[PDB]
């Protein structure tokens, strides 16, 4: 009833990497959003001009050293912060902005649904936004899309949902060498083992999160989370510039939760990662299954976990910034959609 | 910012048809649902029990005469009109409930998307339901999913959409005589060109509010429409209790559409529809593909249109109620999920 709705929305950003940058150059090709100010904590970065960095010349927007002299300079209406997967650091960024007036979309995974794993930290964002009659949103494509939103929405057209099973399988040959060392590429099993247990193999951020705001959203509760991170054992030769994996050797992690309550079995999600998942006959792509009234069975090849992120994260802008106060899911706003270039 | 949040929702139902007795049978199974009141204008239902109809014993729920008395005496918070597809039938339903300050949901089919087709109509209700401080939409399976809804979800995770091209593929076969006429099953070439003219036969309603939602959604325009109805014609034996289809005999109706702007195609929407496709291999689903940056190709079977107009329907009461007065569109709600059974 007192929303005061724009026509255009300015945008800052906190985070100067593979995803904030794209992010940058989403919004600048834009016609209803204009990147008006960039942070980055690297040297690299901070005083260059955005548009050099991004190879299009000079635009006049730079890097400021600090957010808040970024977000008192610029005056963007929404900070989005593309830095850390965990809600233990992004936390404090993201408050920081809140404080300053402004709304944020971050895309940290543990951000996506934080309400049941980190519900001190979640209600703690919470309550500030309200306090400062802004709002915040985690988004991304997983999680903040495939094993979540798009799930979510497919029960829309169901009468009652027993069960749902998801997977989505990727191709990790396209990447780097700190991707490959996450999901234990190129390691015999007896280094992926240690590699698990020393955390320098992750496997996926935000199984959990995806899986709270499922059961949130149908109106489940959930008791009892199993994970598990199973290397995938190559029988051929995948080469990438980065990685060489022979036979015997580990192609990447087969990371699966399953989510329960009293010991029935409701979500299950499957997250293979590897590299050159074809040489053994695996097809990439998101897949999901509904088991309810009706069943109901879902991309192939897969929707492109780094363009799509930067996509929904510039996408969401406008209506977080005409949303309501508070810590927002997905769930909560409406359906995405893709911002109109210039 | 004035919204009073209410956590349970009284439900009337004007139309007890096909489905609208679905959606009363499925409102009776939510745990945050209460049905109050029918009405619909033939005899058999009238003074009635609901629960006796739907073959569940006497619930004290009865079909009233008239919708006005309905509304009055059972005072619930929405009306769902499951009644007629056209807006010319339909807007005067619609304003009727509006004018005694409840909302409202049509499946109609040309209240999916009214505002290019039937703008006077369109602007007649959006004002009705804003002077009421109440709000409309209209939803289904097709319209209100499928070729609009699910299509504009997935252009979340683009960076920027060139084209669309989506089918829908359906079986005919449960269905009744009414339906087979509709699309033309069991007729002959030149029978079937008689009662496209005399439009006995009608192919689907809706491509146009499906084609202007995704363009507004977007920030398309759209200046040209070119439909297609074509006789699909079979080389086979296709046959139910109320249909005989023989080699050369037309098994159905090929409903295309095609939206330019400026003789540039930007949507295409197929909808072939037909008795027992499989007989030559073709197989029923819904399929999107969306050309951008990234492309997007995802449904088999397809969703049920019976059952998930019913889902839907159902599904977005909670929304409709809470949400801003005014004629409104899938497109400005939260996100459709599946309402948790008692
Ligand atoms: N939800 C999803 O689907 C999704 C998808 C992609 C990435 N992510 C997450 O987004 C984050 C960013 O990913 P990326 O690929 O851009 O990583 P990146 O390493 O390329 O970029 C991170 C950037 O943030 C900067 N930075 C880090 N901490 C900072 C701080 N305290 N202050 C200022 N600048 C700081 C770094 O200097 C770097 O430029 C990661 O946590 C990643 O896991 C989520
Ligand atoms: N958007 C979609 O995907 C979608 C899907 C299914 C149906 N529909 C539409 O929904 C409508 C209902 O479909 P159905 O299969 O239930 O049809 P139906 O013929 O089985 O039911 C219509 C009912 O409405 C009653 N009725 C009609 N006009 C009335 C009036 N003026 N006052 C009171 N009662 C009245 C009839 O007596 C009948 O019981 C149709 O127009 C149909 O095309 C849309």
């Amino acid at each position: 009833h007192h929303l005061v709705p724009r026509g255009s929305y300015k945008v800052g950003i906190w985070g100067f990497g593979a995803m904030g940058s794209g992010i940058a150059k989403n919004i600048l090709s834009k016609k209803n959003l204009k990147l008006v100010g960039v942070h980055d904590f690297r040297e690299e970065y901070i005083e260059k001009d955005v548009g050099e960095l991004l190879g299009l010349g000079k635009i006049g927007i730079k890097v400021y050293p600090d957010p808040i002299t970024m977000v008192k300079q610029t005056d963007p209406d929404l900070v989005v912060i593309a830095t850390n997967s965990f809600i233990s650091v992004v936390k404090d960024q993201i408050i920081s902005i809140l404080k300053e007036n402004k709304n944020v979309i971050t895309i940290a995974e543990e951000m996506a649904f934080p309400f049941s794993k980190d519900p001190k930290a979640a209600n703690e964002i919470d309550t500030v936004a309200k306090d400062h009659n802004v709002s915040v949103l985690g988004t991304g494509v997983n999680p903040g899309f495939v094993l979540d939103t798009l799930i979510i929405t497919l029960t829309g057209i169901c009468l009652n949902v027993q069960r749902i099973k998801a997977a989505r399988i990727n191709d990790l040959s396209p990447f780097g060498p700190t991707v490959m060392e996450t999901q234990g590429v190129g390691t015999t099993p007896e280094e992926f083992k240690q590699g698990i247990k020393s955390g320098k193999i992750v496997g996926h951020i935000g199984f959990e999160q995806s899986i709270h705001m499922i059961a949130k959203a149908l109106g489940w509760e959930i008791d009892r989370i199993e994970q598990k991170r199973e290397p995938i054992i190559s029988n051929v030769m995948r080469e990438t510039k980065y990685v060489k994996v022979q036979p015997g050797m580990v192609a990447g992690c087969n990371h699966t939760a399953k989510a329960f309550y009293k010991n029935e079995l409701l979500i299950e999600l499957e997250h293979p990662q590897q590299v050159l998942p074809h040489l053994e006959n695996v097809q990439t792509g998101d897949y999901i299954t509904i088991q309810g009234d009706p069943d109901i069975s879902m991309i192939n090849p897969e929707i492109p976990g780094g363009k799509g992120t930067i996509a929904i994260a510039t996408n969401m802008i406008p209506s977080v910034v005409e949303a309501r106060p508070g810590l927002l899911t997905m769930v909560d706003l409406p359906i995405p959609r893709a911002l109109l270039a210039e």
